């Protein structure tokens, strides 16, 4: 082949592209809206339902659904729209032509991959296609072949260590708990400072307040007191319609979920905890080097001071004779989509594509023997 | 102390009176009015503004505003005329001489209950008080330590759910469609019956031929087409001036906007789905129990077949396996008042009251180190 | 003594009662729990800590903490709340008055039992106490002096070699997998059929999936063949809520992680191998007799089928020419303590009890030259 797809069909937002190259080359919201009014206008060119930068933009007059679910597709009917969407307008490919390499989280529920290659192959005729997990993909960009990595989406946060070129399936840890369960809990946050926000449409204004003034306090009881001599540490925003809303701790109150789950409510460790014990699950002579390659990947490792604050942290946790690196570039908001546009490029990569021709003498099982 | 004051505060309608009372000493409209027509009578007994009984009374001539919208208090100098009113009228107490027990929404603004709580030490002086949730005041007066709180006022519908005595704040629901939404709406519409009410007084008359004449159907398509075989439902009002007006399908179509809020053109889960929605967020051993005591509150849930609409329609969401029970006791009128009554009664609440000594040396912020 | 105690401290499940009766008088969960959430109610049974079944009942609210891991107490300030729970609220003792047959894996560390003989004299003041190795207990309970005992519980599984009532210390084998590792593996490949059991509450509904489901394969490959033409080996389970969960090759796909260790990523021998490179490493004239008489006892060695499966590859692995006999009593989950209330009843045993007379002289290292 001289050009496959690589198509990271994430949570909240799809990377989509080409094999070799060197960043998606579309980019929008894994969205589709749907009118909540009347069409009270004749001869108007009325479209049933949005998808991506069109509902983003109409959002006034839809409801909002994101098809998928901590990276569990709920609503097939309208990702069949998201991936049409992906190939016929911003690609703007013949589907039959190029080989995909799609995307998934570990730990998924197999149904999701096997309905997925179902729909590659029967509804868009792909000459062949892959799955690859996410953690995996993110060691292409970073360029290593041990590390493990913390990927942190819209819908789930998971650790895979590496080593070698090995998983450590056994010492994977997964988390629903990443980029929307922080904008949930930013929208109840905000009510107490007396601002409303509850409309799927308003739920896509408190994640652009998340992504423009929110961070990762490197202590946060210290922060806490500093926030208490107030206007310090304020930021205003301006809304649609142009209202100014001002922030304060819940700034970094916000963030702080990933550190404290607690905040909304759920019994689990820490990302901190979680690499840690990520790290503590694998084999001990690996573990000085998991450490020292600590790779951060997806939108919710994003924010200012989180590097800093999981550098305390794992350090907190592990022994100190030794030293915690954590790797964090500035393209980890792509490298899952970057290391999978590497992958599908490979070489050594072309005898491992499921082609049409295998898919139609072994269905949508054909997905469990040859992907990990 | 021998007694204690206690206030649900209220939107619409205030409840106050007394520690170990069964029932409010006074309950009376949550209203501030002022005249909008001129003072023609020499030697009359003037007087610029009223509240309460007081106001709905001259209401011909007044125009009248509820200082209290979505439970959120938007007029404090209109207010504190009601705490001043509801203490020396119909109370007739020395605010000085008792403690006050006070009412509030979850998720409200934190500088509600701080300028709540500076007014009743400042302006009010009052020896000691606390802020109580309505929903947790209203499993007290239904005699329960666990269940989920269906609580709907005049201004604001919310969920708490609360197991062992234990609540679950990451799983509380909060709604701005309550009483008075459901009282604009029904001014809409029986306004396409060609009926006119635009004044504050006229939400007066159309809130009495709610309270009168209004009902939640068991099957609203069902009511619609037994709507169509004509007046079998309808009913007829009389006015003040004892004009009659004949109400017809906005008999029942009103109260379904709390099932159907996309009638009043909100994006928001219906009552029945936001319950659910709130026993689906909590812990899985919880809500066996949670959907069992499943309890009633506030003057929005007086309805005829409100009950039962509900209870077919959280046993339509709910698996088959288990028993929905809801418990709709006839005092829910009062019940977040009664729950107040047998709180601040209790002998282990005493220690829980914020003093005029705690106050003063750290501000209104203490409530926010005191209260839920 | 009239009777002494006998407690089976066990890994997440406590056995506990009187020397000389025929099965043991307390039986519950071996766990700690504590609050979550914020306690809203007041005038209330509100407690900090529960354990046993009063955690275990309330677990929607609580995080579940075993103060054991693998057959070591990790938590000493809540092992001393299970062993006063013991002894106070469902034993009804006076621990002062009664001596105690204590139990432990082999292969511990000293400390363990030091820690262990220290707070019996100290905190329960007990006249005196004993520490038995549960595999020799498995046979005292079983009726003979020869045997080889796969004892498996919550935390370890251990083999020890007995031969004319002398153990074979060199030959004792121990593995860090057993009912609890099997418990951790269900909830991850319960997760690739699509539920999320997360919480330590949510993994005691897998432990009774597992408990109630799960059975051992005969021949592995055939089952998972078998289970591919689906339908017959599925079975469902209502949870808590009333959700219903079908499972379906995880039914077995489970348990065999005792065969291969490899599934939850640890490299050892299976319980098989275990247990004949146990033999194997015993004195050429006593193998026939631990062939004989192969032993179980604990929880993990419970499931349907697995006697069938551990003779099944005991068979393979030992010479031809001569008879395994596996010995799985129907009693086996309580054997330990069973063999405990045998020996805590001997009149020959009455003189090896270490008493505080004796250890009020030596400190807590007499545990090690008075027990095994
Ligand atoms: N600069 C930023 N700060 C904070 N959050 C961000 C930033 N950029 C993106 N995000 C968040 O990252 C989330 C998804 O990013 P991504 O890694 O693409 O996840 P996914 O792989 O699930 O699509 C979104 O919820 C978005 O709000
Ligand atoms: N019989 C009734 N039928 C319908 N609505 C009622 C009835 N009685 C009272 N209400 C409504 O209940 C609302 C407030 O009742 P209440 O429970 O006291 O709320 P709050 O606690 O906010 O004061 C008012 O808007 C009123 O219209
Ligand atoms: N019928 C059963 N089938 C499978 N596992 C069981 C059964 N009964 C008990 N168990 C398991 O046995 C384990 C502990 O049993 P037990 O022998 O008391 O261990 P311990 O001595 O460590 O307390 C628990 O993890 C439980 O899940
Ligand atoms: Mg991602
Ligand atoms: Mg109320
Ligand atoms: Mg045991």
């Amino acid at each position: 082949e001289t050009t496959a797809l690589v198509c990271d069909n994430g949570s909240g937002l799809v990377k989509a592209g080409f094999a070799g190259d060197d960043a998606p080359r579309a980019v929008f919201p894994s969205i589709v809206g749907r009118p909540r009014h009347q069409g009270v206008m004749v001869g108007m060119g009325q479209k049933d339902s949005y998808v991506g930068d069109e509902a983003q933009s109409k959002r006034g007059i839809l409801t909002l659904k994101y098809p998928i679910e901590h990276g569990i597709i709920t609503n097939w009917d309208d990702m069949e729209k998201i991936w049409h969407h992906t190939f016929y307008n911003e690609l703007r490919v013949a589907p039959e032509e190029h080989p995909t390499l799609l995307t998934e989280a570990p730990l998924n529920p197999k149904a999701n991959r096997e309905k997925m290659t179902q729909i590659m192959f029967e509804t868009f005729n792909v000459p062949a296609m892959y799955v690859a997990i996410q953690a995996v993909l993110s060691l292409y960009a970073s360029g290593r072949t041990t590390g493990i990595v913390l990927d942190s989406g819209d819908g789930v946060t998971h650790n895979v260590p590496i080593y070698e070129g090995y998983a450590l399936p056994h010492a994977i840890m997964r988390l629903d708990l990443a980029g929307r369960d922080l904008t949930d809990y930013l929208m109840k946050i905000l009510t107490e400072r007396g601002y409303s926000f509850v409309t799927t449409a308003e739920r896509e204004i408190v994640r652009d307040i998340k992504e423009k003034l929110c961070y990762v306090a490197l202590d946060f009881e210290n922060e806490m007191a500093t926030a208490a001599s107030s206007s310090s540490l304020e930021k205003s925003y301006e809304l649609p319609d142009g209202q100014v809303i001002t922030i304060g701790n819940e700034r970094f109150r916000c963030p702080e979920t990933l550190f404290q789950p607690s905040f909304i409510g759920m019994e689990s460790a820490g990302i901190h905890e979680t690499t840690y014990n990520s790290i503590m699950k694998c084999d001990i002579d690996i573990r000085k080097d998991l450490y020292a390659n600590n790779v951060m990947s997806g939108g919710t490792t994003m924010y200012p001071g989180i590097a800093d604050r999981m550098q305390k942290e794992i350090t907190a946790l592990a022994p100190s004779t030794m030293k915690i690196k954590i790797i964090a570039p500035p393209e980890r908001k792509y490298s899952v989509w970057i290391g999978g546009s590497i992958l599908a490029s490979l070489s050594t990569f072309q005898q491992m594509w499921i082609t049409k021709q295998e898919y139609d003498e072994a269905g949508p099982s054909i997905v469990h023997r040859k992907c990990f």
